[PDB]
């Protein structure tokens, strides 16, 4: 249960200190990830999300007008063109701002909710990198609200949702939620802030989520949550926040025309459910030990001949199986088929199908899985049908 | 036919000054732009390409190891950290061979064929950007393949057959194809040159391509094709281009173990189909003026009440069409049908279904398309199976 072994035994993704902190996705880690984004884009869909895609940097005089910018401009790669600066964005908020702020808008537009997968950078100390947990370039899950005051607790009540069910589908359903405190320096009123922290409690209550307060200060920005999920071996990944955001919308100049026809600052909130998803991979890792479920696994299925003169099934069993979208491989090495299949169980394919001369001779084909058990001959269709259901529910578990 | 004022009255993206020649993409045009990706990747599925993705910024040490580095180091953005520097990636290849790099190969891994959307950073003179079509920041259709001497026809087949078929999907259909001169300073034998050269004329030959040489030297790496296509107003692009290269794998240490059990150094060939998919996308909104195909389209359906009596319906539909994968939107405001109609013909929405008491009554819907044609009312199935059989098959055309 170390995502770097198994990485590296799978062949998922690879590091070099040519770029430290910075991943080299290889084709199965990037198929696993890009799944990933399939699966955030359908619940998403779901909530009416839009989807946006930000630049890479912005002009340092845009980010020196966020606000408490001297504690993390020490944490940005910065750049230069024109003898003007850049940073590389470590945040995609700023921008997501830059896109609410073209086009007028009133108040028949909010909830507007704005997700991106957007790759950020920060300049973090190299003896703090470790694998995939740690790393200077990330892709989260990322989302902004712009919303009213009143509209904060349904928007809340939607990202507790998705907490809770997207977690749930790896597995995950030992979660604790931590409310944070109201440090002594804060922007906004403190009848703002009075209030959200009511929309927050109540969105928590009905949802029946026993919360705690957490310790240490919390955000200047607004008030904040964050959820913890527990993995099979009982450890803590923090994973999941929601940052309620008072301050960025004013000092970027987001405003609405309200239904009084006045012009008002929307609030913001801050999401993300599975944080940055190169970790979240990592900790998917070692909660399989790299026995991914099928529809996360990069290859779901290995058709084998016995001799060569299976190939020509084996190939046409490989080209019915992928035009039904299911990622499959044919193995038509020189080699026993116990070996074939012995290599393959160690990569943790799914399942392994085995063509004889009885199953070209009879349309079917001889079905074992990662696990050694024996399914029997199955016809393709049947073994499509099961595996096409397994994909398309993201079952956990196999046939 | 201004891709800038097109992109601006369909709420495609903007660009601001803050991060010149970066686009900011709205969520109608990152559809437009993710369904390009849909649409490639289901192309590579048939030749079997990987896809990777490399980091964006390397240390300047490797960039330094490519070769005629002098030529391009003004054009990249640096960046530093912990007293050592980077550049941010104004290309993918290097960070491609690095993946070639881990693991041993040997001949039976080649044609490797390695495919990547990954987003690179010029430093343009801003004098010179121009809407999409001269950015900063381009992600293109971008992939390598690590090959055999003897492989080489065989791969720029491939490579031909996929120009002409994705420009066709598009409308494209004139193309005209330039092969390179050899210039006086070049990387590689004579004899290496005259048999790859041979390669690429003899795959031009059977797919009967009528190809001239172009008057300017070419590459330093190997020989060069490049394919223009034409659109509707006749006007010339320049967008694949096949690189073979003899240089960068040697540089870089990319090697395989042959038959003869003998290490040997890849051939490896960049192309790119589409080139940049920003200014693809700048290229289809003139080309297209608009009118995106179905496929393409941000929004494809838009469903009306005409008045609150049909609004349950109308979710209703919404909530099938989007179950059935169709990018729909319901319009429930209070607005006369005939200024809804005319509002989303404007906004080039292919289809328009519209919801009366007569269409709740009899579970039908009476659709209108963007042209102005009256279809009548049909019933939603038979609408759904229509638009899924335009949507799987890209047709260029309505019904
Ligand atoms: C305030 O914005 C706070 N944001 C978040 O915690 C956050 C959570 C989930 C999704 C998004 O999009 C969020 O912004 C804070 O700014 C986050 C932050 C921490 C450190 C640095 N840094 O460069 O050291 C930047 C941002
Ligand atoms: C040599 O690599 C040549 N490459 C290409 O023309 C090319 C075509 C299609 C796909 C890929 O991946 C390719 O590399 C050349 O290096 C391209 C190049 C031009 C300019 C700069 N620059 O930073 O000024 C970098 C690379
Ligand atoms: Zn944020
Ligand atoms: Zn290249």
């Amino acid at each position: 249960r170390d995502h770097r072994k198994i990485g590296k035994q799978l062949d998922l993704y690879h590091m070099q200190e040519e770029a430290p902190g910075m991943v080299f996705w290889h084709n199965d880690g990037w198929t696993i990830f890009r799944e990933l984004e399939v699966f955030v884009r359908s619940k998403l869909k779901e909530y009416q999300y839009q989807e946006v895609k930000g630049p890479f940097m912005m002009d340092r005089v845009l980010w020196e007008k966020t606000g408490h910018w001297d504690n993390y401009k020490d944490a940005m790669f910065t750049t230069s063109s024109e003898n003007r600066e850049y940073c590389i964005k470590p945040m995609n908020c700023p921008g997501h701002v830059q896109i609410f702020n073209q086009g007028l808008k009133s108040y028949r537009d909010l909830p507007l909710r704005m997700a991106e997968f957007g790759s950020c950078h920060r300049n973090e100390p190299s003896g703090s990198l470790h694998g995939l947990m740690r790393v200077r370039g990330f892709t989260q899950d990322d989302a902004h609200i712009f919303c009213t005051e009143e509209q904060i607790r349904d928007e809340v009540n939607g990202c507790i949702r998705l907490v809770y069910d997207m977690y749930s589908t790896f597995g995950f359903e030992k979660i604790v939620v931590k409310l944070s405190t109201r440090p002594e320096k804060r922007i906004g009123s403190d009848e703002m802030w009075d209030r959200a922290e009511a929309d927050l409690a109540v969105a928590l209550e009905e949802n029946n989520i026993p919360f705690e307060y957490q310790l240490g200060e919390g955000a200047f920005k607004g008030p904040k949550i964050e959820f913890t999920l527990y993995d099979c071996l009982d450890r803590a990944w923090q994973c999941g926040t929601v940052q309620l955001d008072f301050s960025l919308p004013s000092r970027l100049s987001a405003s609405y025309v309200g239904e009084d026809n006045e012009r008002k600052v929307p609030v913001m909130i801050h999401r993300a459910i599975l944080g940055s998803m190169e970790r979240f991979i990592g900790i998917l890792t070692e909660e399989f030990a790299g026995f991914f479920p099928t529809w996360l696994a990069p290859v779901q299925v290995v058709i084998m001949n016995i001799t060569d003169s299976q190939s020509e099934y084996v190939n046409e069993l490989t080209q019915k199986l992928s035009n039904a979208g299911i990622r499959v491989k044919a193995d038509l090495r020189n080699e026993k088929i116990g070996f074939k299949i012995r290599e393959h169980t160690l990569r943790r394919v799914p399942y392994m199908l085995v063509c004889g001369d009885k199953e070209v001779e009879s349309g079917k084909v001889a079905v074992r899985t990662r696990r050694g058990k024996d399914l029997g001959s199955m016809d393709v269709n049947e073994v499509i049908e099961k595996l096409q259901q397994e994909i398309r529910s993201r079952s956990l578990k196999q046939l």
